[PDB]
C-alpha cells in the first residue's frame, strides 16, 4: 500500500565515496578496488575552466598532486590516467568495502538513484531519470561533482552516472563511469543549452498502472486506441513517441491489472486532450514520468537487495 | 541548484537490519549492540490478531522460537522482553556495525527517512512527514513491519519510527522505538481509521522559500498580509494555524531570501484562493507540505553526514 518515489539503499555506495583534491579544487571520487574515479576537471583552476586543454593540463600534474582521503585516511596515489572526461587514480590500497559492481551506460527514460556527496561524505539520496535531452533534474551544489548515480540488482551495484555540471534552469549533466557525457555537453565553463525536453510516455503509462494497482481508477475510460492514433495525440502534447517495444515492455503490468496497454493509452489520450479537471492521481496534480515499468513492478511487488 | 525530496544516506541503518521469524511470521528487526528490536506482533498467529494477550502469548514463547538472521548468519536469542508494542530480543552477538544512535519521539510536522525492508534486506529509501493525524504516507507491503524511520545528525542516527500497520486510506502507522504508537492506534486486527488531517502551513511556506532560492519565483507579489488575516484564510482551507513560533522558525529562510514571512504569506493566500493557473512550483502542480524549514536549509546549504 502507498506509492512513493523511492531510491535504492545507498550503503554499498557510501562505502566507496572518497575526497579528491588537486591544488585548489576539492570534489568527490569513487573508490573501487585500487582505483579512484573522479571528474577530470579536478585539475583545473578557475581560469582553466573557461577553455581547458585537459591533456596539456594533466601532463603538468604528478601522482603526489592528487590528495585522496577516505574518511580520516590518506590514500597514496601511485598512478593516474585520463579516460574521456574522468580521471582514474591508481592507489596503493584496495577498498575493503568494494561491492560487486559494473559500469553501465543507461538509456533515456531509465531511472537511477543519486547519492549526493560533499567532501567525500554522503549527504542525501534521491531518484532521477535520464531525460531524452540527456539532462537530469537533480539537487547539486558546489562540491557535489563526483557524486554518482546507480541502480542495485540484488547485490550488484550498476554505476551509470557521475556528476559534472549544471545547465540552465536548474538541470544537470554528467558522464557515465567511462567518462562519456550523456548528451551533447562538454566539461567547459561556457554557455551550453539542452534540447527541448519531452514527456517520457512509457513511464507515464507505467505510473498510470501504478495508480490502478493502488486504487486510483477514475481516469479509466471505455475506449481503446491504435498505436498510430495514440501517437498522433501524444506528439501534439510534446510526448515521446510510443513504440511497440514500449507496448511490449508494459505487458507484465497490463496482465497484473487486466487492462490492455492500448486501453491504458486510450485513457492517457483522454487525459492529454481534456486535462485532469483538478483531480489528482497518486497524490499528483500532473502526470508523472520518472517511474519506469520496472520501478513500478519493483515497488508494488517488494523486490529487495543485499 | 535544484530541489528534490531527499532521504538521508541509509547505510548506517542498513547495517542494523535483521530478519526475525517466530512461528509462521517473518518480519524485520533492528539490531543494536546485543538487542534486536521488532514489533511484538511477530509472536501472533492470525487467530491471535483479533484480541491478542501479548503478556500471555510471550510467556509461552521460547528463546528458541525466535529465529534471527543477519545475512546468512543466525543470531542466537538468549533472552526476550516486551516494552509497550516492541519486543526486545537479547542475542549472543553484539552488532559490530552499531552506529552512534538515539531513540527519539518526533513531533507532528517533522520529517524522517524510511528504510523499507523485507526479510531483513533493505529495499528502498524515501522521506516521510509525521502528519498531524499521526500517520505517514509510506510505501509498505507484506513483510515490511519492523522497517524503521530515522534522521541523521552528523554521525548520530536518531531512530524515530518502527512500522506496524496500514490504514484504509492508504497511509501507515507505527511506533517510536520505545514501542509507543504515534496516534491512537493499537496493534491488533480491529477497524481503525486516520483522523482528519490538516496541511502543514509552516512547511508549505518553507517550500515556497525553497522555490525562490532555486529561482522559481513567479508567485511572489508586492502585497503583504497580517498574521491574523492570513490565518482567517488559512483556516478555511484546513491549514494549520501559523503561530509566531512558526514565523520565527522561518527566520533563516526569510533572511536568506529577503522576503518577510508575512510577505510570503500573501503569495500563499493568493495561491490558495486562485490556484496556480496551470503553472508549477518546483515541478509540483499542488502545494507541497512535507519539507520542513530545516529540510530546505539542509538541502540548500549542503550539510553532510558521516
Ligand atoms: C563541480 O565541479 C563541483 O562540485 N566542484 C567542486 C567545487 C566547486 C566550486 C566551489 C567549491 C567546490 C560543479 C557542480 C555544480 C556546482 C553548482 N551546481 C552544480 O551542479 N561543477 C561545475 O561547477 C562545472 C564545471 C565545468 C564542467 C567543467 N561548472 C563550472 C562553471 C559553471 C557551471 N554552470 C553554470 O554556470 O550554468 C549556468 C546555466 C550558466 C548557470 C558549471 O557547471
Ligand atoms: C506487518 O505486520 C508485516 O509486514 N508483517 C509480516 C508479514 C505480513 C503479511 C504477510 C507476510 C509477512 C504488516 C504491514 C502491512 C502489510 C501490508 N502493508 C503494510 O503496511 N502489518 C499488519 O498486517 C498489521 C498488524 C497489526 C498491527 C498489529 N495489520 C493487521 C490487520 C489489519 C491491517 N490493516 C488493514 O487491513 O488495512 C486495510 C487498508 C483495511 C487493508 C494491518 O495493518
Amino acid at each position: 500500500s502507498g506509492f512513493r518515489k523511492m531510491a535504492f539503499p545507498s550503503g554499498k555506495v557510501e562505502g566507496c565515496m572518497v575526497q579528491v583534491t588537486c591544488g585548489t579544487t576539492t570534489l568527490n571520487g569513487l573508490w573501487l578496488d585500487d582505483v579512484v574515479y573522479c571528474p577530470r576537471h579536478v585539475i583545473c583552476t578557475s581560469e582553466d575552466m573557461l577553455n581547458p586543454n585537459y591533456e596539456d593540463l594533466l601532463i603538468r600534474k604528478s601522482n603526489h598532486n592528487f590528495l585522496v582521503q577516505a574518511g580520516n585516511v590518506q590514500l597514496r596515489v601511485i598512478g593516474h590516467s585520463m579516460q574521456n572526461c574522468v580521471l582514474k587514480l591508481k592507489v596503493d590500497t584496495a577498498n575493503p568495502k568494494t561491492p560487486k559492481y559494473k559500469f553501465v551506460r543507461i538509456q533515456p527514460g531509465q531511472t537511477f538513484s543519486v547519492l549526493a556527496c560533499y567532501n567525500g561524505s554522503p549527504s542525501g539520496v534521491y531518484q532521477c531519470a535520464m531525460r531524452h535531452n540527456f539532462t537530469i533534474k537533480g539537487s547539486f551544489l558546489n562540491g557535489s561533482c563526483g557524486s554518482v548515480g546507480f541502480n542495485i540488482d540484488y547485490d550488484c551495484v550498476s554505476f551509470c552516472y557521475m556528476h559534472h555540471m549544471e545547465l540552465p534552469s536548474g538541470v544537470h549533466a554528467g558522464t557515465d563511469l567511462e567518462g562519456n557525457f550523456y548528451g551533447p555537453f562538454v566539461d567547459r565553463q561556457t554557455a551550453q543549452a539542452a534540447g527541448t525536453d519531452t514527456t517520457i510516455t512509457v513511464n507515464v503509462l507505467a505510473w498510470l498502472y501504478a495508480a490502478v494497482i493502488n486504487g486510483d481508477r477514475w481516469f479509466l475510460n471505455r475506449f481503446t486506441t491504435t498505436l498510430n492514433d495514440f501517437n498522433l495525440v501524444a506528439m501534439k502534447y510534446n510526448y515521446e513517441p510510443l513504440t511497440q517495444d514500449h507496448v511490449d515492455i508494459l505487458g507484465p503490468l497490463s496482465a497484473q491489472t487486466g487492462i490492455a496497454v492500448l486501453d491504458m493509452c486510450a485513457s492517457l489520450k483522454e487525459l492529454l486532450q481534456n486535462g485532469m479537471n483538478g483531480r489528482t492521481i497518486l497524490g499528483s496534480a500532473l502526470l508523472e514520468d520518472e517511474f519506469t515499468p520496472f520501478d513500478v513492478v519493483r515497488q508494488c511487488s517488494g523486490v529487495t537487495f543485499q
